Formats: C-alpha cells, structure tokens, sequence
C-alpha cells in the first residue's frame, strides 16, 4: 500500500484530502502545527478503519534556520511509519493581509514558508529519498491572477508555488515523479465570517452560487494522484466554478 | 441512461473516448466524415455489447452555408436516437500547414470550421435544446502557445476554441452546463509518419519520452465529464507529460 | 519615408494611430468601410500638412468569397500610393453580442472576418510583398480573458487574433517582420451610451477611474512600431489601467 | 527633475538603465553590492555630465534580519540626495543553479531576497514615502514559463516577482503609482561563458539570432517610465525576439 504525506491535513481541505486518499488505500501522514487535537482525532478515526494506516507529524513550515531539517523529517516520517512515500500534498498554507500602506518579516517568514519554501524543501527531500506512481500535488489559488488588495505577500508566495509546480515537474520528469497543482477558487470560508458575508461571497460563483466543498477539492486531488493522470505533470487544475471568468 | 456526442469519434482519440464513455453507461452518437468503415465497425461493436446504445452520423464541419444546419442535425441526432443529449465532445479536427510564404480561404473554412465554428454551433444547439450532469469537453492543443511554424490557421482556430471554452463556460453556468477542455501535447502520431521521425518526436517528451495514448487522453475527458468534476467549468486540462515546459 | 496601413482608421482609436504615425513621418493609408466622410476629412488634413502623405482605401473585412482579394488590394494600395508598405496596424473590428441562448453565421462572417481572418490575409499579403523596420501591430482586447457575457463570437475572434500575433511573430522572424499587439482594457466608449452608464464603466478602472483616451492607446502602438522596440516581437502590450486585475 | 533608483545598476543591464534614465533628465541612485569600482565610475561619469545628478548606495538584498532596514535606506537615499523618488527599478538579481537532485537555505536567501523580497520591501518603502509620474519597473524573465532545469529557486523567485508586479499595481493604483515589468528573454550572456556556448544560445533567438543588448532592454524600461505609458500599470512587457515561442 502506497504512503501519502498531507501538510496541514488536520482540518478543512487538508482533512478532506487525507480522508479521500485513505479511502483509496493510501497510508496518509497527517502533518500539522497548531491543530494537535484535530490531527489526533483524524489519525484515530482512520486507524480505526485500518490499523496502522495513519500517523501524525508536527512541524512549523515558516522560514527559519530549522525549516530545512523539519521538512526532511516530515518526509522521513512517512518512511518510518510506512517504509515509503508515494504522494506529497502541499496543502498547508498561511493566509492573511500584508497591506503595503499602513511584524512584517514574521509575516514574510510564515507566508512564504508555508506556501512556497517548505513545499520546495519537501519536494526536494521527497525526490532524493526515492514501478509505482509517485506524484506531488500543490494547493494553489485560482484567484491570484486577480490579486486581492492587501494580500501582496500571500499572492507572491502562491505565484512562487506555481513556478515551483512547473520547474519541479520538468526537472523530475526523468525520475518518474509527476508534479501538479489544484487551484480552488472560492472554497471553505473562514468559520468566524458572518453568514451575511459568506452569502455575499457564495453568490459570486457563476456555477451554483456556492463555494467548492472540501470533498470537491479532494476529488480533483484524488484524480491527479491516480493512474488516470499518469501522463499529467506540470499542470494546474482549476476548480473555481467559473469564478475567475467574472468581471468586476 | 445519458447520451454523449463524440465528433470525429470513428478512430484514434475520438474512438477511445466514445468507447470509454460507453463503458461508463453512456449512449453514444459517433460522428464522422470519411471514416465510414471504422464508424460502422465501432457503432456495431458498441451495439453488440449493448442493444441500441450507439448510432452514427456523417458530416462535414468546414465553414459553409450548410454548417449551421449540419451541427443542429448532429445534436438532433442524439435526441432522436436517445431522446436526450448530456455530453458533447468536440474532438473533430482538421490539421495541416498553411505557410504564410510560398487554396487558403478553403483551408480557413475547413481549419476554422472543424476546430472552432462547428464547436460553437454544436454547443449552441446543445444548450438551446436542454437534474443531471450536462457538460461539454473541447479538445484543445497544449502546444499552441508555441506555434508550430507553418500552422498559422490551425493555431488561430485552436486559440478560438480556448476562447469558446471560457466564454461558453461562464455564459452557460446559470444553465448548469459545464464547459471544459483537454489539451494534449504529443499524442497519437500520424500513421504515415516514419518510425525514425516518430522516435524523434517521442524523445522530446520529458515524462517517459513517449506520446500520450488515446486512453490517457480519454481518461481526462472521462474525469471532466464525471461527477468528480461537478464544480469544474471553464478549465483546460493539460495532458502533455511536461512537453510545453521544455525550451528549444 | 515609410508607409503604414491602418484598417478602420477613419475614427476613434484608428484615427488617433493614423495621425500619430503620420506625425512621426509615416505616409499613411487610411482604410475604412462605412465612414468615408470621416476618412476623407482625415486624409485631407494629413495631406494639408504634407502633400501626398495620405490616401484612403475602402473595403469590407467580413468573411466572403471576396475577402482574400480585398485584403490583397488594401496592401496593394500602400504600394501604389507610396511604392512600399512598412507598417500594418490591424485595428478594424466588428463588436456586438451573439448570445448562445435566445443571423448567426453572418455575425460569424463579420466578427471573425474583421477581427481574425482579415488580419491573417493582410499579414500574409504584407509579408509576401516585401534594411528598414517592418512590423505589424494587432489591436487586441485585454478583457477577453474575462469573456463579456453574450459576446462569445467576438471573444473567440479576438483569441484567434492573439494566436495569429504569436504564430506570425515566430514564422516571420526570419523575414525580420515583427508582429505585436496592443490590448486596451476600457477605452473609447460607444458614442450613444448614456453618460450614466459610461460613468459606471469608468469608475471600474483602478488607475484614475477613467477609460483610456485614443492617444494613450496610440502611444503604445507608436512604441511597438518604433526602433525602441526593435527586439520586440510576438508580444502583446496590455494598456488597461489595471482593469483586468480587479475581482467581481 | 525626477529621481530614480536602480538596484544592481553598476554593470550590464542595470548600468544601461541608469544611464538611459539619466539621459532623460532623471536623477539616478546607483545601488550595488559588490561592484564598488564600477558604481563609483558610473556615478562620476554621470555627475561629470551634470553636477549632483548621481549618487550610489551599497546594500545586500539577500533575506536577513537587516533586509527590511537596508531596503528602507535605499529608498531613503534618493530622498537624502534629491529630496524625492519618482522611479524604482528592481533590476538587482542573483541567478545560479539549485538542482533538486544531487548551502540551500542560504541560496534561497540570496535568490528570493534579490528577486522578490527586497523588491517587495523596496516598493513598500517607496510607496509609503510619497502631479508627477510615479512608477516601478521590475526586471522579470520571459523564459521562466519554460523552467530552465536546475534553476528551481531562481524560477520560483521570478514568479513571485510577477505576482508582486500585479498585486502592487492594483493596490497602488489609487495612490497613482504604476507598477510594471520588463521581461528579457536572452540578453547579456555570462562574461565567462565560452563563445562557442554563447553562439549556441544566440542561434536560438528567432529574431536575428542575437541576444538583446542592454540598450534594447533599457528602451523598454524608458518607455514604461515615460508619459507614453501613463495608462499602463500591472503589465509585463516581454522583450525576447520571439524566443519564448519556439518549440524544443
Ligand atoms: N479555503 C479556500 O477558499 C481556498 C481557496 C483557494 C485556495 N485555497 C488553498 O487551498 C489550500 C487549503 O485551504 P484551507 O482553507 O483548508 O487552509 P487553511 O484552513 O487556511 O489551513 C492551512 C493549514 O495549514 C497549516 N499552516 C498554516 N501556516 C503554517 C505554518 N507556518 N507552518 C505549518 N503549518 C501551517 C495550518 O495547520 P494547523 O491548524 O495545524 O496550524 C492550517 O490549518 C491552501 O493552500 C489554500 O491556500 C483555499
Ligand atoms: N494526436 C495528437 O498528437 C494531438 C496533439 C494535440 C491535440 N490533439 C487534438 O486532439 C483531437 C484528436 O486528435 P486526433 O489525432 O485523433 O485527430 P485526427 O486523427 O486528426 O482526427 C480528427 C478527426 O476529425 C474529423 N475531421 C477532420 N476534418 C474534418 C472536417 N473538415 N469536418 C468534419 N470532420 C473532420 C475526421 O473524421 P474522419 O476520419 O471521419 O474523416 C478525423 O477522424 C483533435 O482536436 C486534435 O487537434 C491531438
Ligand atoms: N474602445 C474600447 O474600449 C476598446 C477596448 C478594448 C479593445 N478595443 C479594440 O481596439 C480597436 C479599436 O477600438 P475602437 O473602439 O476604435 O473600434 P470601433 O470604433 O469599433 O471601430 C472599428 C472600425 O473598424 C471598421 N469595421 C467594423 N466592422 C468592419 C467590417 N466588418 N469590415 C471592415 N471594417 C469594419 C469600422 O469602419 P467604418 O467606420 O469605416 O465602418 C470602424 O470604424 C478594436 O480592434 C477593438 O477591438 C477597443
Ligand atoms: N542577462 C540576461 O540574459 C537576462 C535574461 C532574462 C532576465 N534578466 C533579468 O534582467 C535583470 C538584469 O540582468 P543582468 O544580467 O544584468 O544581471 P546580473 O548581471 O546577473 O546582475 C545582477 C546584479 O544585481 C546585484 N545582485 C545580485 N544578487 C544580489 C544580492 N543578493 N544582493 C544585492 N545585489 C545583488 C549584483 O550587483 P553587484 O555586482 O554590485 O554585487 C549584480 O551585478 C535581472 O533582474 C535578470 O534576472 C537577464
Ligand atoms: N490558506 C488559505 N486559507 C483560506 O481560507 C483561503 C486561502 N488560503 N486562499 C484563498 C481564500 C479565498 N477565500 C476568502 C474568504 C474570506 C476572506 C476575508 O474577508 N477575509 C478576512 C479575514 C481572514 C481578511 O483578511 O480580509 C478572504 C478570502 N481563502
Ligand atoms: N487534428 C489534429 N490531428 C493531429 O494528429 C495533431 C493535431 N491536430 N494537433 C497537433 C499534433 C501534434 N503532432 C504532430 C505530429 C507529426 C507532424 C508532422 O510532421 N506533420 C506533417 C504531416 C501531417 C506536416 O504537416 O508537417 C505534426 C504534428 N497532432
Ligand atoms: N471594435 C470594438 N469596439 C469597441 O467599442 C469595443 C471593443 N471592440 N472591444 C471592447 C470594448 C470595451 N467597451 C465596451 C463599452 C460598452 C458596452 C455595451 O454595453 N455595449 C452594448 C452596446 C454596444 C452591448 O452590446 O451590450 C460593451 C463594451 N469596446
Ligand atoms: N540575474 C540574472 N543574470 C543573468 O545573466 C540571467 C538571468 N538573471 N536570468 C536569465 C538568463 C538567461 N541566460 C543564460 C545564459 C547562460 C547560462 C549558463 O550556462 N549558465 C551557467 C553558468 C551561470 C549555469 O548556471 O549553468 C544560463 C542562462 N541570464
């Protein structure tokens, strides 16, 4: 049975992805940073259906002198628990404003680290430790071509992640490792956001006036790691219900 | 059971797609132009497997005074044979050089008709004649961004098809019809091409140094039509083994 | 002195380009279809500043059996008047809705003809009839990525023109003919449109809440035809005040 | 007289850009890190032509605890020597391999700092310290869509810069600051590269089989800072001689 690492897999989209891949035979590594309780409950729920089919792994993905080693360990964790690592899902991601006009480098460290630099180090480590079906799926953002005002640093990071998806896809093709991305448009809203506001956002979606559910995002991810996407590498699969096509 | 129309579905990619959707319970209308034999052998094979599950339809898709009605009849052929039409696959495509420097308007009529205008009329007829899962999949070309020298017209047509995919996607969103596309890189080579030449082409693909099989392309189309892509509309799915990433 | 052909140069943007190039020393061929009077007033004004520096030319660019020859004559017009043709500016364009749901092929003929096919035949003739600084500038649309609901055919046509800009750029490079494009976002509004509606459009522009003047667009074209863009080919220059960057 | 800041302006492209803006009346800050001799000679050359029209500023743009402060001083320099800053050219850039398969974070610090994070901190400072004509121009890379194997981190950083170009453009529009980019394809080759190798690279450029000269790149930047681009913001101007258009 193939093993999969899911960053930020304790809740929301990452959680849904960890469950989908597990439902498909995958022995899923549930990485987290602050959501220990949720990660613990997930690993228990999964291992309940299948003994030793899940383990958790804690690690801060923000930029720092320890990041590199942490990423090596996150990957090494999959090998200790399952003796292999077939899939890596870079889902973990910080998201908040960094307005240009009125601490910053701490925001830079967290935004750039989780969205771009960690995935890089993780992909790198994942590759050097490697037939079967090896692949990486990066979680992008279909709306970054339309930069949300005040989110410059996050936007930059996601663009860097996009560049990493293509650079790694080409460089790793010879190693039989596919590298793709799933770019949601509007998906799980912030739980604290007022319903009125959530509704205003849902109505903007051309297809169904609704955000993508975590399961619909996981549908796309399951496909890219499946055999049905065996010739697919370097592609970013948009799942936005046509949101990016609408004009202001 | 649902019904799907596959233009140019008598052989190669279009054949693999008709077979695939049929294997998933679809009733198929196999359109063709000159591949009368294959069209017949396929429609019979499918009917052998399932009585009254496949019909055929002959037609030219080049620009002309009779194109509009031809497309209406192709779609109408699905409603007559099965009383319904849920999926439309725009696979039919003319492909050949049109060098700017040493008949042109005839080439423009055939290249643009098959690759863009016909798909336009087809989607139009399809949408006007329409819960279920209605979707359209256009067959694009991942390499049209790197214009093959001498294929100016073909390239313009495919580009028009991409605009069609997104324009229709948004416009038909309220009608619950999803419009997406699959963009192969190097797939089935011309049967007349010498092996030496075919091998020079295959070797350029980063992932495995091989062209995409028809089944691998059929895989992406099947995914975009499946329920696993219910939130996807207006997206082009590249299936090129990283080909578009390599520099000359 | 170099000669330039400006399609649809009788009024608005095309008129401003014509004048701008003339002011830079170009001998111009003001082409029109129905605005003979505006064309004549322009050609008259230009020749008053420099004798024999401007001639007008009439022709319909819609698809028809006469299109190929008409485009040939438009280019042949530059050579008859000035004995040369150094610059081609594809600005003439048909623009109106073509909703998918409640004559079409005549709309296709006009929208595809003026926006895509005529430019292809004109570039073809221009290239075949050829150191200096030879270049072509296609007038695109920055918002065609966010398809305006109900303008499917127009959008497809402009995409085709984009595909042409690049295919021609690469294929004509060995002939030292550069092919580029300018893509306005919101420029000259319809003269009939109510000031209320015009103002609602203006306020959407992030940079100044104003549409682009004909001159500003002229500035971009002038730059692309100049020596200052001698290494530029196959590029599309966006001029939208950041309009394409805003979210709905 | 407006004042401009040019990072990495001591040699090659940055040197040519500084000279070009200076010729247009611009008071140009020449930033450098290691090329003290060169920077000193350029400023002397410039002042010699116009007393007090040039000054230099030293600063490492790699990621570090000092970067934020350093970038602030770079912008501050323009205000100290000219009491104003109208133009920022983010030209400084590290470029070298970081292969995925056989110190890394130190490479990430140098590659991401110079190409993406410093520009971010510089634009941030620049905007906070501000009619006239304010604009930023980022030096991008037209080929980063075709990731050069082995240059992953450099590629990711340039992608982040492209993201910055668009996010900043939209966010600073209300403040009247235009943010654009110039993307060279093949320009000045490494001085130590053998001619044979240099020739191989040159022959790949479709337009003239030659790399772009620093002056041709400088031309594009001079246009984007000029009044002739007053409506232009958020656009990346490719200057590649058609290179990005050729298939492998
Ligand atoms: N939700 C949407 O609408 C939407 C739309 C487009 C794209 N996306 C993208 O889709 C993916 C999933 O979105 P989501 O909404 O589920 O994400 P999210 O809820 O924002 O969660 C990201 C998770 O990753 C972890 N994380 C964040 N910063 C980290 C850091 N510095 N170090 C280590 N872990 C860190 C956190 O885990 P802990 O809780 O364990 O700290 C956090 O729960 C993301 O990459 C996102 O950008 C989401
Ligand atoms: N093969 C590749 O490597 C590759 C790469 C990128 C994209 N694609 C795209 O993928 C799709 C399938 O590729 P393919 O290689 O299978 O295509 P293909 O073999 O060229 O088949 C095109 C089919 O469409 C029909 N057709 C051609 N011209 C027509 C016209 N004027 N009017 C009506 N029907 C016409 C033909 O039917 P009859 O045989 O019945 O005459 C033919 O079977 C195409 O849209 C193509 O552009 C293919
Ligand atoms: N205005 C904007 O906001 C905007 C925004 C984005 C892009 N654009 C693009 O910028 C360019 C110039 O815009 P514009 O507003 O000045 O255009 P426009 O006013 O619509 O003018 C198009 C001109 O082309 C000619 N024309 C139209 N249909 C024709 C046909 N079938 N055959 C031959 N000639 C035909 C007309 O000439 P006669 O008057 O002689 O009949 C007309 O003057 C166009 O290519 C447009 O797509 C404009
Ligand atoms: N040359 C090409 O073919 C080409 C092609 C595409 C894009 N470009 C882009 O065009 C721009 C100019 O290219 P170029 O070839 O002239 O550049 P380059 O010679 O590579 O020089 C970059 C300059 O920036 C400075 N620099 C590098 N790393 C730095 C760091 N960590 N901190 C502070 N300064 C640093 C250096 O200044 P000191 O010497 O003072 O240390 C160096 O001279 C770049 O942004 C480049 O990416 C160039
Ligand atoms: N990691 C990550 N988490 C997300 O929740 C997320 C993402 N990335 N990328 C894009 C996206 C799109 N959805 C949304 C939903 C609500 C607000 C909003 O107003 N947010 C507030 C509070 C957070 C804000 O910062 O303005 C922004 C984007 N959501
Ligand atoms: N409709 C269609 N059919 C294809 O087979 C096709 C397509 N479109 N689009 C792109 C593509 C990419 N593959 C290929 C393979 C071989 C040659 C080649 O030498 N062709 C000759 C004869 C045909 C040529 O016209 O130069 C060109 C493209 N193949
Ligand atoms: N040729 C051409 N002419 C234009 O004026 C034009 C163009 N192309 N492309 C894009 C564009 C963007 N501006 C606009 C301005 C007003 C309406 C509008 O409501 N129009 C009505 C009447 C025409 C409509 O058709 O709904 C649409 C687009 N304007
Ligand atoms: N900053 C910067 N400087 C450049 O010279 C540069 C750039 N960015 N971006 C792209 C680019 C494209 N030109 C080139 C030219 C030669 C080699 C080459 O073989 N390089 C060697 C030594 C450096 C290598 O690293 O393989 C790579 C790219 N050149």
């Amino acid at each position: 049975c193939p093993a999969a690492v899911i960053t930020g897999g304790a809740r929301r989209i990452g959680h849904s992805i960890a469950v989908r891949l597990h439902q498909q035979g995958f022995r899923v590594v549930v990485h987290y940073r602050h959501s220990e309780g949720a990660a613990q409950r997930l690993v228990a729920e999964l291992n309940a259906a299948r003994a030793g089919s899940a383990v958790l792994c804690k690690g801060d993905l923000s930029l720092s002198s320890s990041l590199l080693d942490c990423c090596e360990d996150i990957i090494d964790c999959s090998f200790r628990a399952f003796g292999r690592c077939d899939v890596l899902v870079n889902n973990a991601s910080a998201y908040y404003p960094t307005p240009l006009l009125p601490p910053i480098d701490a925001q830079v460290a967290e935004l750039f680290g989780s969205n771009a630099v960690a995935p890089l180090f993780l992909i790198r480590a994942f590759a050097r430790r490697q037939s079967r079906n090896l692949s990486v799926v990066n979680l992008c953002d279909a709306m970054t071509d339309l930069p949300l005002p005040g989110f410059c640093v996050y936007t930059m990071a996601k663009h860097a992640l996009g560049g990493l998806t293509r650079a790694a896809a080409l460089e790793l093709a010879p190693r039989h490792i596919r590298v793709n991305a799933v770019a949601p448009g509007l998906s799980l809203l912030p739980p604290a956001m007022p319903q009125e506001t959530q509704e205003e956002y849902r109505r903007k979606v051309p297809l169904g006036q609704s955000e993508a559910s975590a399961a619909q995002i996981a549908d796309a991810i399951a496909f890219l790691v499946s055999k049905d996407a065996g010739y697919i590498t370097g592609t970013t699969l948009k799942v936005d219900g046509g949101l990016i096509l609408a004009r202001a």
